[PDB]
């Protein structure tokens, strides 16, 4: 059973966004992380789906994409983890990218 979360990692001037998949079993599974960026430049749609390795009760952060960091900018995410018996999805609150690393 895979588990999913949605993170945003702010670095100096740039926010790296990716969803944290905790996976209760070590091995490899498949999941789809999409990021939604909405700022003064418009709404951009990020989508990465595939498979990656996950460790049991370990956090596996998926879909690392780097945005230009703005605390007032809307950066959200959605990760669907669909792999055999597991199927789940999560969504980032863009108001959390406030200096969260």
């Amino acid at each position: 059973m895979v588990q999913c979360e949605v993170e945003a990692a702010v670095s100096g001037g740039h926010v790296t966004l990716q969803g944290v998949i905790t996976a209760v079993r070590d091995g490899a599974g498949s999941y789809k992380l999409a990021v939604d960026k909405a700022g003064a430049a418009g709404t951009s749609r990020i989508k990465q789906a595939g498979a990656f390795t996950a460790i049991a009760e370990q956090r596996v952060t998926v879909g690392n994409v780097v945005l230009d960091y703005s605390s007032a900018n809307r950066y959200a995410a959605r990760l669907d983890v669909s792999f055999g018996s597991v199927t789940i999805q999560c969504n980032l609150d863009p108001e959390t990218v406030k200096l969260e690393h």
